[PDB]
């Protein structure tokens, strides 16, 4: 507790710190797990028929899904710490909301970017970038300009979705039915739950005030589990999907 | 204003935040309205005559310049939040001096070594890393040793911008004669102004005391308005006047 | 001196900030020159007989050994700074430790992984780079929870210590025996030292309390010293040996 007495009773701060610390072990091992098994199946081979790569080694990128789950299921461990040191501790995940975030995020569009071969993989790395970080400038301001913090990092994504939008269903067609399968649900999922967080922003208590920190956090845990490992197993069968069209089987993409 | 009842008068901080804010809120309209423009015109193809890229798409590194304006452009919004929020504002970008030249000036020497297949890409990035580093550190640090952060930062500087100004004497007769235009403007502009920096840290308020804080911010505007916009105009034509002789009308550099 | 009358007599910041001072100017002196060395024996040409590059520039990549000195070197001048200014300054690279490492250790692993052309260099960057993280948490947080910080590095160290040495091993019969001379001592540094940092941890103030923090830095000048300086000259001179077989006499690697 960061007060020495402890936190003000009726504080955003007098949480519920046990099960919130609870809450974030559980997330940080099916996190860490699911990262695992991810490099683990990408050392395999190619496709469902594990076939062995030439250079006897997989491209670098395609660590990327597994090294962010890992990542992100590290950072779940910290925040379990502070929760169950009581909160406010000198090394808190907790405490900046959305600075986590600016490490993973822009992974996790480069992850998806390499995937898929979309252009303009450094446009999409920064504007992915700086919407986070207008994210954490808009928590730690108290005026009013925590809005306009808010409405810059809008100007950030809005074009960047439409314009990932765009390009997502491109390379849709080019890939075969199976293939479409897994790259549908990841779009859900990039399409569906990212625009999530930043209408969670307004009911919070920084915006109308229907949403205590506690729960914020809890949803949070939810949605972490959502884009960073499910995302990641999404990613991980599109690819062996693909391998075993295009190398396995030995047959071209429509183009 | 950081202390509850405002800035003590006659402080270095005692300023005109509103002019501040509005100076700040026009910067960012002209850098990032550049950038947008540079990013789109490099989106038309190659050259003055607009031919189709064979791939469908321009090089990644081609989009730095257009990037470095962007960034420049939010981090000059953000400021201008800050003053007319009447400064020292939880999260400012106005308060320790050099630190968001930490996240450009690297990049624009990316750029421009991209640009011109300058060698040593990465001595050349790290250089100018460091030297923005100990600017940080000379601001921060009350003490006759913030000299000696100053000094350690010219010791990066000199042999970095020497190294450069031969490096580019012997790709400047390589070019023709209608990018050697452009490309001595942008040389003005690098070793004409990037040495004005470190001869205002003299002049300010850290040193002899001439200039004030106020008069400090007002000027770097400029400068970075020079060094980001100006300089990102000139990298795009000279870009597009070469391309327009090698790939247009398919001509050989003197190399 | 933080405090305005100075470090409380018998803390564990009453230290002899003249000595300390001194001792980082020398290692900073040494590790800088080693570091220039580097980089200007690297532009000499492809091994002992200094055969000229065919495109008259080195790999981008040989230039880290050198840089990294540098980037030591330059924060060890930091470090002398805040040392003879008497400790706790704003710009303190002594106070939090293993902040400087975050930059160093990955860097380094890089280096290694290049130069031997080991696999999965992404995965053993962030390795090194979470194991160093956890340190910095563990070293500012007060509660037991250190332990729990310091348990989460040794979940990063060891997989990443045990994978190396065992993908180290396959490369190593690779080479002929003048460049496995060099190799073996680049291991004894980086498998008989590197697990000397954790183990001083232990042993420390924050630990069983045998080794004061001013013993503490003393150690890790040394240790910086071996883990950069002595490092990065064994990994240049295992880059002339290798060349002069492969490039200057061309023959070809068992593989
Ligand atoms: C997310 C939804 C998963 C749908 C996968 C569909 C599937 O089962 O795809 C199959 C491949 O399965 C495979 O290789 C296996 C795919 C799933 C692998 C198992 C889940 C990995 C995460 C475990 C986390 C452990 C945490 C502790 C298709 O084979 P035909
Ligand atoms: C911030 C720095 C990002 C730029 C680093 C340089 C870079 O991205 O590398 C370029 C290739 O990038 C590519 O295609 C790959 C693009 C992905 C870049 C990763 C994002 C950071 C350089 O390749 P060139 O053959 O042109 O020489
Ligand atoms: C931020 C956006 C990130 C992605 C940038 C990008 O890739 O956008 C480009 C243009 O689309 C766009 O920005 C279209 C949106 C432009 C937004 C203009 C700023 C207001 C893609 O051009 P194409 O390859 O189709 O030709
Ligand atoms: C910096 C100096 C600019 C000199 C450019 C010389 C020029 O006009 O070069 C011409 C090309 O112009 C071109 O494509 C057009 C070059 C200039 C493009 C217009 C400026 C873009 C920035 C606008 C910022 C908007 C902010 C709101 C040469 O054609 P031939
Ligand atoms: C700090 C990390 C920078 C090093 C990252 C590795 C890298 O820079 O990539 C190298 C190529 O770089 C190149 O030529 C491009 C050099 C630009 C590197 C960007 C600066 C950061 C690796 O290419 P290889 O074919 O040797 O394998
Ligand atoms: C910091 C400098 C950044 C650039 C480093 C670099 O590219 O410098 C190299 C040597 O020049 C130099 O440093 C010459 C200056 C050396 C400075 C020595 C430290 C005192 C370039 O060698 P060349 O390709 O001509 O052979
Ligand atoms: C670390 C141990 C060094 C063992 C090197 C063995 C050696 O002498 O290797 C020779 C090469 O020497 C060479 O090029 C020269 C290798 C050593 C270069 C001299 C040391 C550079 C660092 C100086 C630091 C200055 C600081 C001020 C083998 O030639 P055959
Ligand atoms: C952290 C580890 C960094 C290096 C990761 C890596 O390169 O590990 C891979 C598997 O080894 C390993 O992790 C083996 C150790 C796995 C540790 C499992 C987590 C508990 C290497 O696979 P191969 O190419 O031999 O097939
Ligand atoms: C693993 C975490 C993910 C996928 C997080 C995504 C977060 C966003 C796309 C957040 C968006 C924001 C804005 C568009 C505006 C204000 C700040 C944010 C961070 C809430
Ligand atoms: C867009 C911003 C640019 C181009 C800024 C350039 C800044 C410098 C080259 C500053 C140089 C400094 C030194 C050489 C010594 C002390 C610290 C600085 C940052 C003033
Ligand atoms: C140049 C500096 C080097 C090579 C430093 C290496 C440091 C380590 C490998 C430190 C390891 C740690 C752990 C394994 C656990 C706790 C934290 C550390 C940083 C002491
Ligand atoms: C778009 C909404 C922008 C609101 C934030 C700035 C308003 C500042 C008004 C002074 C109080
Ligand atoms: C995503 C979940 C949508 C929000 C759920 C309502 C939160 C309950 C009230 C918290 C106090
Ligand atoms: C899925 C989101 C989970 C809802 C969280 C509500 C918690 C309220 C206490
Ligand atoms: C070159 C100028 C270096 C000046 C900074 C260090 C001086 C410290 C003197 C003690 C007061
Ligand atoms: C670049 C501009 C050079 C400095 C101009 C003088 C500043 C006026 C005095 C400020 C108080
Ligand atoms: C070009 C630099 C602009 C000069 C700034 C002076 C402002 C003094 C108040
Ligand atoms: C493995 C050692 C883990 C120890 C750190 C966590 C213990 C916390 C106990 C409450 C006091
Ligand atoms: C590596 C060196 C091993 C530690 C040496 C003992 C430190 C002496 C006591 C400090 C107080
Ligand atoms: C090699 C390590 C050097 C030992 C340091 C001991 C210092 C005690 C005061």
């Amino acid at each position: 507790s960061r007060p020495p007495e402890g936190w003000p009773k009726g504080s955003i701060n007098d949480m519920d710190y046990p099960l919130l610390g609870s809450i974030c072990a559980v997330c940080c091992v099916f996190v860490a797990g699911s990262g695992i098994w991810m490099l683990y199946r990408l050392d395999l081979g190619m496709g469902y028929s594990c076939k062995p790569y030439k250079s006897g080694r997989a491209p670098e990128v395609n660590s990327l899904s597994g090294i962010i789950c890992l990542l992100c299921g590290t950072m779940y461990a910290a925040k379990s710490f502070d929760f169950f040191d009581g909160g406010g501790t000198p090394f808190s995940l907790n405490w900046y909301w959305y600075l986590d975030y600016v490490f993973t995020c822009p992974l996790l569009i480069l992850d998806f970017a390499f995937t898929l071969d979309l252009p303009h993989k450094i446009r999409y790395f920064f504007a992915v970038f700086l919407t986070l970080w207008c994210g954490v400038a808009a928590f730690v301001t108290p005026s009013a300009y925590r809005f306009a913090y808010y409405a810059l990092g809008c100007c950030w994504f809005t074009p960047f979705a439409l314009s990932l939008m765009r390009h997502v269903k491109e390379r849709y067609l080019v890939y075969p039915p199976k293939c479409q399968r897994w790259l549908f649900w990841a779009c859900v999922i990039f399409f569906g739950f990212w625009p999530m967080f930043p209408i969670l922003f307004i009911f919070s208590w920084l915006g109308t005030g229907h949403i205590s920190q506690q729960a914020f956090y809890i949803i949070f845990a939810f949605l972490d589990l959502t884009c960073k490992s499910i995302f990641g197993i999404l990613m991980t069968v599109f690819r062996l999907e693909l391998e075993e069209h295009t190398e396995v089987q030995g047959l071209p993409l429509n183009e």
